[PDB]
């Protein structure tokens, strides 16, 4: 299908893919990013920052009597920590990113947990 | 003596006090909020915003 | 002298230079960073993290 699918061999080149023009990106270019370690004092900052003080987040009696058992990351701080590591900081071919297509959180992220 | 006092019986209306007019707040209208936990970093958060380094905080 | 000096010729080589081993580094191995602009939120936030409210920055 020319496409990268899901369980493919991936080709990683030794330079980061946010480096390479249009007519030398190919399908399965993949990249493995450093971790960062999920830590108390970022589900503080997140939700001071963004203004989510969700119970599930916040709370710490009523984490305990939901679905979860304790209180967890937000979600969008996962996203945004993602995002944090595979970005570019440099100018290059990388215009716009204006789309998120298919978003789905399967397992819960806790404190003291690497991403 | 047409007050609330401390230990007198309120009256929660499922919306918020801060929506009432002048008119129409009675002496006993009462919210209860949701909850939040003081963490570590919030001492430090609040001391670094503030500037207050006093010793039986840091 | 086989050092750098300060205006030596340099060598931009595609990689980054915390990368390479000792083996593979030479004297004149370059990088140029990205920028970063320095706007009046920075000192607030830095003077109340550090905690030097000197007065010709507070």
């Amino acid at each position: 299908s020319k496409q990268w699918v899901r369980g493919a061999k991936v080709e990683e080149d030794r330079i980061h893919p946010f480096r390479k023009y249009f007519e030398e990106l190919q399908p399965g270019d993949s990249l493995l990013t450093p971790r960062r370690t999920m830590t108390e004092a970022d589900i503080v900052n997140f939700a001071c920052l963004s203004g989510d003080h969700f119970y599930a987040h916040m709370d710490k009696i009523a984490a305990a009597e939901s679905i979860f058992g304790e209180r967890v990351v937000h979600g969008y701080f996962v996203l945004s920590a993602a995002a944090g590591l595979f970005v570019d900081a440099g100018v290059g071919p990388v215009i716009a990113n204006y789309g998120l297509e298919s978003l789905r959180f399967i397992e819960p992220v806790k404190p003291g947990d690497t991403i």
